[PDB]
């Protein structure tokens, strides 16, 4: 699909108490150090835009990556003309008609119905382009300055601003620079100022057309200067075409089709929206290197850096992803983690714009083994283990950063039940556990290797034989009395014990083998998937908007909405019986679409995207660490993927109508394949990969499992 056809409303109909994804109508290109998005409301906290509003309050300049986190370093651009009474967003707001608009990734376009301005805004990577065409007379545009700010005037064609706002940061003057260059002179010239919350409106008098080229720096104002001067000679044309030249560089890694062009829609707005994340961080020098701001030490540093994830929700779909059609990304999306490390001790848990500390475990951990055994970066690998081995070793006394509770999951082998979410933790800490072997394996560290294998198995104290659920243990050993299964929060992070008894991607087997045997654990999950969305939400005190999207739905206890449940399907395999979730996944995709309302739950920066870009492939990375990928059910009729290492492999399917919820036969360059996932090698070697669909199931009974620890 062509990139301009892409509604960047996509998933952004939301409130606090409901979510269809909790995604912005980001403009920018991919990976952008900044998005752009119309503001319809300055009332509602974090939800400062929904496409059914008809009030315009300006071009947002963003870096908020979900209404959870906030935004940081934001300001706005407000074409105006006439006088005003005052300059607060609300007394400058236009109404506009959203159904006469272009929201696009690479083009906002929209008019001011009470100004009769129509105004246009492409991005680029540092900045991009504002042309304004007035109709009235007495034409401006207002800079809406949050926070602390300074502006000075440098010239009659140009302003440079300074912004200091954030939700949460480690540098408390944390600066934002931006400047803007005017074809039409300014005709009031100003002295430098400074304040909180300021309002700057710039006039241009009588003119017909302004064109604003702007651009912006992390480092410093000269910075933002150099920006600028290399893009300044464009025009928005131009830059029209390089962005789109840009994603185009990414959709044409994979062209897909269907027999329903409505999922091929959906496909390539949820491919959009995993190009976005994690934003560029880095700026290049007067020598072309990178160079970014470190917040921790609060100085400029050479190097890359990226920003905006959580990888609590990433490092499930987003890097295996990229492994295999991005991997120079990847590449240097590591090296910025790495750089974190250094900078600051610990590597990341969530990026906004340093380290928030938000969300249970270390899952960068399972970005580095899972990169490790595919072999990327094998030389950032020994620098990686020893950051690694930190987290798993040592406390931090800054309570955002590395494990908490680090020391008593070393003495008791669980998180005990003191602490918030101790199930969530453990769990987390033991899946570390092998993503730290892992890593060792690869470098022949035999010790560490052994060590954290073991550490691994402590998934097994949470287990209670006694309900079949993970449960949290004080520190002599005993289970929280008053076990509910449908309980929410306290133990569990944004679940209940149906959403959280399964996250043990290391060891499947060995859970199984809790259970009692590969039955037991079949009734287990029969059970998960067909029961009615009961929830109890005691563990909160109130609803959350988690609870009310699995409740929205008839799918269970299998909460699509949120990462948790985002493997469930897959369990299936892990007794050998795929053929029992292939209807299942092929109706979860349905709960997706390319409308305002299109995600079933939070989007989380590329995380449920990259879950429907996989499978709608027919394959997915439940254990990153492994180089596997279990296979699902295709929604696609055809794929070519462009893979990092140069090859393709073409994706055919039987016709993939309603009626097709089975496969029938796999080939893999014309060789039957029985086993119930692909490996990362299989897929690199290219070549086709042919699904044979069915109407009835055609079970394999193969002997054959997806990787577990228990087993290897
Ligand atoms: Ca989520
Ligand atoms: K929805």
């Amino acid at each position: 699909m062509n990139i301009q056809a892409i509604d960047t409303r996509h998933g952004t109909a939301n409130q606090h108490s409901f979510s269809n994804g909790n995604c912005l109508p980001y403009t920018g290109v991919p990976f952008g150090m900044n998005f752009y998005a119309p503001q319809t409301t300055d009332q509602k906290g974090s939800w400062w835009f929904h496409p059914e509003d008809r009030t315009f309050q300006g071009y947002r300049v963003t870096h908020q990556p979900s209404p959870w986190m906030g935004d940081f370093s934001h300001l706005l651009m407000t074409p105006v003309s006439g006088s005003l009474s005052e300059l607060s967003l609300f007394h400058a707001q236009s109404s506009y008609r959203p159904e006469e608009s272009l929201f696009s990734p690479v083009e906002i376009n929209l008019t001011q119905l009470r100004y009769q301005i129509t105004s246009q805004l492409i991005p680029s990577m540092y900045g991009g382009i504002l042309t304004i065409d007035y109709q009235q007379k007495d034409n401006h545009l207002l800079l809406t300055l949050p926070g602390r700010y300074q502006v000075k005037q440098l010239d009659d064609h140009q302003v440079a601003v300074k912004v200091i706002n954030y939700s949460g940061c480690e540098d408390p003057d944390f600066s934002f620079y931006f400047v803007l260059h005017f074809e039409q002179p300014l005709t009031k010239w100003f002295a430098p100022s400074s304040g909180e919350d300021g309002k700057i409106l710039l006039s241009f008098g009588n003119i017909a057309q302004q064109v604003v080229h702007f651009s912006s720096s992390f480092i410093s104002e000269k910075q933002a200067q150099l920006n600028l001067a290399r893009e300044i000679s464009l025009r928005s044309t131009e830059m029209l075409q390089q962005g789109i030249a840009d994603w185009h560089n990414y959709f044409d890694r994979l062209k897909v089709t269907h027999e329903n062009p409505e999922h091929t829609k959906t496909f390539y707005h949820t491919l959009y929206r995993t190009f976005l994340f994690p934003q560029t961080f880095y700026e290049l020098d007067e020598n072309q290197q990178p160079i970014h701001y470190d917040t921790f030490s609060q100085t400029v540093r050479p190097g890359v850096l990226y920003t905006n994830n959580g990888f609590w929700d990433t490092y499930k779909t987003v890097y295996p992803l990229f492994s295999l059609i991005a991997q120079e990304k990847y590449e240097e999306m590591l090296e910025g983690f790495l750089n974190s490390y250094n900078e600051t001790g610990f590597l990341p848990k969530w990026l906004s714009p340093d380290e928030r500390g938000l969300m249970p475990g270390t899952l960068i951990d399972a970005v580095i083994a899972d990169a490790a055994v595919k072999k990327i970066r094998p030389d950032l690998m020994p620098q990686f283990l020893e950051a690694m081995k930190k987290g798993a070793t040592q406390q931090s006394e800054r309570e955002n950063y590395g494990r908490q509770g680090t020391l008593d999951y070393l003495k008791y082998g669980y998180v005990p039940s003191t602490y918030h979410e101790s199930v969530n933790h453990t769990l987390d800490y033991a899946y570390s556990d092998f993503c730290i072997s892992q890593v060792a394996k690869t470098l022949n560290d035999s010790e560490t290797a052994t060590f954290y294998r073991q550490q691994a198995l402590n998934y097994q104290q949470l287990f209670n034989p006694e309900t079949g659920f993970m449960q949290a243990k004080d520190t002599e050993g005993n289970f929280r009395p008053d076990f509910l299964d449908i309980r929410w929060g306290k133990d569990y992070a944004e679940g209940s014990a149906w959403q959280s008894s399964f996250a043990v991607y290391q060891d499947f087997a060995g859970l199984i083998k809790l259970y009692g045997s590969e039955l037991a654990f079949e009734k287990k999950l029969i059970q998960l998937c067909n029961q009615a969305p009961n929830f109890n939400v005691e563990g909160y005190g109130f609803e959350i908007h988690e609870m009310s999207e699995m409740a929205a739905i008839d799918f269970g206890q299998l909460a699509i909405s949120n990462q948790p449940s985002f493997h469930y399907p897959f369990l299936f395999s892990y007794i050998g019986k795929p053929e029992m979730a292939q209807p299942l996944l092929k109706q979860l995709m349905q709960t997706f679409d390319a409308s305002p309302t299109g995600y079933p739950g939070d989007e989380d920066n590329g995380s449920m995207s990259a879950w429907y870009i996989f499978n709608s492939l027919g394959f997915y990375p439940v254990t990153p660490g492994t180089g596997e990928y279990v296979i699902g059910m295709p929604l696609v009729q055809t794929a070519e993927v462009k893979l990092s290492n140069g090859k393709q492999l073409t994706i055919q399917t039987s016709p993939n109508k309603v009626q097709q919820q089975f496969i029938h036969e796999i080939q893999l360059n014309q060789e039957k394949h029985t086993a119930p996932y692909f490996t990362h090698q299989e897929l690199l070697n290219g070549g086709t990969l042919d699904y044979q669909l069915g109407i009835v199931p055609n079970p394999q009974n193969t002997a054959e499992r997806p990787f577990s620890l228990s087993t290897e």
